[PDB]
């Protein structure tokens, strides 16, 4: 089947940054042909830490921008939600609504999703076990989903530190397509007060950990210059380093493919 | 005063928050020193299950609240799960309650402070003690004044949740700090008989007041049958957290 | 039922520092009748995170610094081993053998313990459940142990950090006698690289805690001057405070007594 | 080379320790780019029940333990639980293994140290990644000169184990790192699904080598049945590592 490869700049910090990633994953998508490329970008980062840090610039204007990237390079786009309102409006340019970790129980905001017809992606809760997940599916289900993915993103592990239970790639394949998160499960939740840390000399073993276990597809914010991102800055990766990252998973997709187990 | 929040988890009906609310009120004239606070929920909208009961509505909520404070004249709080929802909940409550998995939106704390009433923060699972310093700083941003900040447990492993008691005052550092009784002990995705143990704990280490699910037949309840403590035993268990709280906070440690 | 206070300096540093704490616990037997207590120090920390920290003076010499402080103040004493062998010899001079936390596992040394005719105290692993204590207790008991006491110490949460889940006080009181152990609660496992760190503010609180819940007894390291010990200098109690720490938690117990579930 | 250390849990029988060094030895010349190490425990001193297997003694171990290195010709592994042990398992033992709840023994450390020996320390449940780093100081102020980490996971809540693969990279700055594939998917007081899975992204991650134990039957073994991997699965198991390791190589990081 083919693997999907999920990333962008964490937030939409404007439009020009945007086309800047959306170019360089265009170049990646016509040369990882066996890889179906989505663009990724929070047009509202609502659940920072701080008050006092960057949220956005709207709705109105990340759709739009947002838009301009399918437009300009024709690859397909993926957004956040944080209330069922915006479902509706997100929906005609998404093709992939995805929901935030933390609110992955919300029952309204998962049902505003699967209702537009588009794909659903929910982030697993950090308070969440993999077998739990298993409601969280039927519940899109109910609601009219019929294209749905589990991302894996890390699990509470003591204060201001996530760990990476492998064993829950294998769980939630029973019920839906996993995506392994690869920049937000390195985090330090509120490691730096103000703001969430992380070690991003972690990000590469671990992204190969979950395609060597067997994932549907990863998920990676990326930033031309990570140490100026609006957010996520400890843990954006490079975007000169996207493309060897790339080729890397598909590389050890294929040699550990024969032995990923059929669930 | 000390606070104790208490009600039924989901408003099953305005005839159940009836029965409780004149319980609540009983112990409210027996226990002048106690600022009651009613407590309960017009949606549960983090069920685990599709299957599983949510409410009748906010309008319905609302309406069976307003009975309780009018019939009982007693203090309101209840939960919102979308910023919409702030200012017709105002309406009665006293006490804005803002859900665990939601103490981090933004914009729902600040649709909170904005309505002038006094907010309730429940601690996220995911959360550590000293983060919710920022939380409480959102809250002042938007206007609120009457800042609360309620422990309910945090992820220990799956499917379990441990009370750090540190948390209590290190919260108190910057909120008046809750001690959920119920909720505490839930096991996600609990065991009552751990409730009476861990609220005296809470009193013993010092806190402003404890949040406790009340239901006259809990066996029967519609949300959180295995952790809302029976009517008939509230009584019991505030006296006892009374006189622990009078002797032990002769040592509860300053700031 | 007596309440039990088991208290003193957490290493013996020399036969000097057991005397001057010996003397303190001597004069609060005498005002607080209805307390045993017992004075603890271990003749050697066999489990230092760094080789190059302070361990001991052998067995011989903290045997006979034990003795002398049974000799001249008639308290009972307890101290902890390490392997079988020892045993015998520390029988001789303790009432109560206490089993290190990372060996409650060890059959043999559980054993070895038990068949010296002595009251046996084990600490709870850090990485064992509450329920799980069943089978130490039955190990004790099937080597003639008669009377046998589990200490809370914490558990593991994330790393370097401990959290006490009260829910085990009751639990564990189902099959032996608690014990709360107010200081090593609090410290920060390998928290400080070489060495383990501590939260001392948190003692005090979680002690309050512990016989609110209930327990039979309560563990405590004190020191003349904690910031000079030669081991848990950073949670260790300043003997001076030790007086109104043991009144406030009697007063606590009293007061919560009558609420104590029937287990 | 890639070490693999493999056999049964508990030395049930010199007899069965024969077939499965039979097999291993069997592997050993069908891979000669891994060096295989065979493992088996004369005493499993530290079973959560009295009643439960434990062995037929050290002595009657190290003599099974010589005969297959004789019969054989294969490096030998087993750990100790007390210093005195050290000196007569040096005998036989190329390695000597240390508990994992004993990882922070000092003496037992030295002891082994001691020896002249290998020494394979297995990370304790409650130890973090870079503690271990005094670990192997130990060891070197004892002498010790080869000296391996073992990962077999950390306490996740209770009777839950989860492996921090961090841990690999962390630990390599100071020691060869080996997983324990077997033992990181055991539940305290496990699920064998979980093995494979997992030992394909330790080698994709990148280790020294791995550490499985290994039964005809698991099924009827008298120590961790539940976990135990079939000796008929072992050489597939084997090749995919090799497979995987070989095109991962390529990426893992420098120091
Ligand atoms: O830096 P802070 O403000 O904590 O924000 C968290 C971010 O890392 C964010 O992307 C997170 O994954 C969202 O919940
Ligand atoms: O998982 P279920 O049983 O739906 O539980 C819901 C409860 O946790 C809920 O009532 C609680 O008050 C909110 O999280
Ligand atoms: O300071 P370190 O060397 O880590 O030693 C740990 C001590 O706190 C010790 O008393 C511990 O409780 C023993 O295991
Ligand atoms: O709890 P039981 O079943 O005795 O388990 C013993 C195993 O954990 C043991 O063989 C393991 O190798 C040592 O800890
Ligand atoms: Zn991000
Ligand atoms: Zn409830
Ligand atoms: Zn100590
Ligand atoms: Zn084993």
């Amino acid at each position: 089947e083919k693997f999907l490869v999920i990333a962008g700049p964490c937030a939409i910090e404007s439009e020009e940054l945007l086309l800047k990633v959306g170019e360089e994953i265009k170049r990646l998508s016509e040369k990882f042909k066996e890889v179906e490329f989505v663009f990724k970008s929070s047009f509202d980062k609502a659940n920072r830490s701080s008050i006092h840090s960057f949220r956005g610039h709207g709705l109105e204007y990340g759709v739009k921008a947002l838009r301009k990237v399918k437009e300009e390079f024709g690859l397909k786009i993926t957004t956040d939600i944080h209330e069922s309102w915006q479902a509706e409006p997100v929906a005609e340019v998404a093709d992939i609504i995805q929901i935030p970790a933390f609110l992955c129980r919300q029952t309204d905001l998962l049902l505003a999703a699967a209702k537009t017809g588009r794909a659903v992606n929910v982030k697993k809760g950090q308070f969440l076990a993999p077998w739990d997940t298993k409601n969280v599916v039927e519940k899109l289900k109910f609601g009219g989903a019929k294209e749905i993915y589990l991302t894996e993103r890390g699990t509470t592990f003591g204060y201001n530190n996530l760990v990476v239970d492998f064993r829950s790639l294998p769980i939630m394949k029973q019920w839906a397509k996993v995506i392994y998160d690869a920049t937000h499960s390195v985090q330090l939740p509120g490691g730096l007060g103000d703001k969430s840390g992380g070690m991003r000399e972690f990000i590469f073993p671990l992204i190969r950990a979950a395609v060597a276990v067997g994932c549907d597809g990863v998920f990676m914010e990326t930033h031309p210059e990570p140490e100026k991102a609006l957010s996520d800055a400890s843990t954006q990766l490079p975007l000169s380093q996207l493309e060897g990252i790339i080729e890397a998973i598909l590389e050890i997709r294929e040699v550990a493919s024969k032995y990923y187990e059929t669930i």
